[PDB]
């Protein structure tokens, strides 16, 4: 049964992880289940919480598994942004679902691109959970003001 | 010959502008053409600058090619931005080729974006174009200062 | 105005239709107000509700328009399907956003592909909602009934 | 030698998955060659059939080559369906190749889908191997029958 | 009726053209529809061939149908590459059916392609229908000979 | 701290390489750093070159690290062609990167398409670089005029 688990977990990994991963790997489990094992075996391959072999399934899927639900959660947020100085910028936006977006903008596009966001920001402000949000960043936003300022 | 023209911008404009349309268009110039034509007519269908006929090729095709061209020479350049608010943020951003990505932002990603943007026109103060571009935006510059503060 | 109207309108129709082209639309109508003339526009672009050169703007516009808000609400949903047979089965899926994807099946998949769309039919029918969706269509279910079991 | 098929296999399952992947891995057998070794590792690498080395080599390696044969002979075919009620549901395809396309659909598209996919059930009924086809899975068409009434 | 084409019309070609649009335009046609209408019909608007209305529709129809009929029966079909010299080489692939692929190459990249290439005209030699169609382009084979020493 | 690092990459491997991944991979080091650490561990990883725990790190990662970094330096050049003969060919493309562009040529496009790629290798001969570059490969230019021959 250990075995079994291993290779259907070493086939849906094998491509791309997706929006589907996550309950494909459930499906696996069930499959392989008796409600009291699945329960097992979520908290095992998922929090690596209870027999050697349990072990290797914890270390080569643990994470994977994870990443799978973590996409199913948020994987269209963003998850890393670079940049490369050309005057133009190369922006590249990389998603938690690994998704990339190569995007230009000169220091023009750099500047209304801050506003937007801002707006956003005071548009959450509005709201009685974005205003409690910015305020848990307050040190963050202070530090903004402080930084483009100094840019001025 | 104007004919010939029309039927093969109708079928190039047919599918979705891309970064070979601009050079597929000035083949089908090429094609009809004789330097001195298609002059005329690079002059005719891109700046709508010299019969009945040429007035329906620029009314047409104008448009598409100059944007072609937009697309030849800054596709990859942010185009437009939209923003939902429900807390995250559901970005949607548009490039001058058309194309667009969808990316999902809490409060505090907001937040580091816009530092990260920050850091970026620090950087291009220190490049002799860079430091220009901003000054000839000082007072966008300026707008965002009050704007953030207000926010605080 | 008017022209400048038409201008970018061809401009934001010349690349495709996206999510984000409805609110670009707006924009530019907002860009040419005056709320009272927004409305007025709106009314003439979007219903073609109110010189001969507003009837130019309908006819060349209206629908490219309309289905920019057609997206924006519903772009995501399915609008077409083709199969081919060759035994296997080719199917084409489009999008109201017009995107399409590739899907193959055999007789096998065919039909587990029909179960899961049913089991989400009976699930529909705890929803208050979908019970009278389903209700609603009470004719298209009965008929389903008689054309499976002729198949059978 | 067996270190460098490890290391040309570490390469080429460094990124996705596709449609040369599995020609590629052949290449790379090739290179390594000499027909009867290139046999000898088919063998081992595809079906872990024939030293310590060659037991990891099947263990990292066999399943991803095996998914890119797979893919090689149907990466376009169905290979996983979710949905989430919300009345619409949000359903996933996944194919056999990773790649994933997100579908709306109401109660009446749902009901309309189904009645497409069983036109090409009918339709296989005149081609002498989808009647045979359809007769292997008779019971789950009886499924179907008793499932779809008690909808009903 | 005519004008109820026209409306079906300018909203299936609102989005881009896909595999699915040229069948999506029989069903307009269809749905409009008498066979002996539709086979009029079919004539006027593919071929152009048999009020005022009518040479409308050709008008704007004729070349957007022609494409989905052709991207039907041979979308994927190379139909434009561009080259740019940078010592590498930005090259950007266009299929019939529109999309694009860029692809980098150095000049042993290029000579390598090149041979390639080559080969599976080599190997349509040995297939009965691939000797006469190089016999067809026996001159442009003949042009390459010259044109390739040249560089030598 | 070696843990971490390991917990951190199994991460950022999860989903497919792209173009940020080698900078991201750079971050998570520099995280975890100290430049004297940060350039032991970059040795470490992306060299294999300096306790049992660092032996793990480089089997799991320094080829997905290596390929991240070829990525980020020539990610979009050609890495692989396949082709299948059907008279038309099934062509297959693979970049650097991984990803795939399907192409279709028939005999004549084959001929077409490798008359433009030698009239990129001749451009380059009036380039100092590109000259030097054909002499550096003098032997597969003359091995091409050969094998063209013969076919002819």
């Amino acid at each position: 049964t250990f075995l079994l688990l291993e290779g259907n977990l070493k086939r849906i990994f094998a491509t791309p992880i997706g929006y589907t991963t996550f309950r494909e790997f459930q499906n696996v489990v069930f499959n392989c289940a008796q409600q009291e094992l699945a329960n097992f075996l979520f908290e095992m391959l998922i929090n690596g919480k209870l027999k050697q072999s349990a072990q290797s399934l914890i270390v080569q899927f643990m994470m994977p598994i994870r990443v799978a639900k973590d996409i199913h959660e948020r994987g269209e947020f963003i998850n890393f942004i670079t940049s490369d100085m050309l005057c133009v910028f190369l922006n590249r936006l990389s998603r938690v679902d690994g998704q990339e977006f190569l995007l230009m903008t000169d220091v023009q596009n750099t500047c209304h691109l801050i506003r937007h966001l801002l707006s956003r920001l005071l548009e959450a402000q509005k709201n009685p959970i974005g205003e409690k949000n910015l305020q848990e960043i307050q040190e963050d936003l202070d530090s903004l003001r402080a930084h483009f300022e100094e840019l001025t």
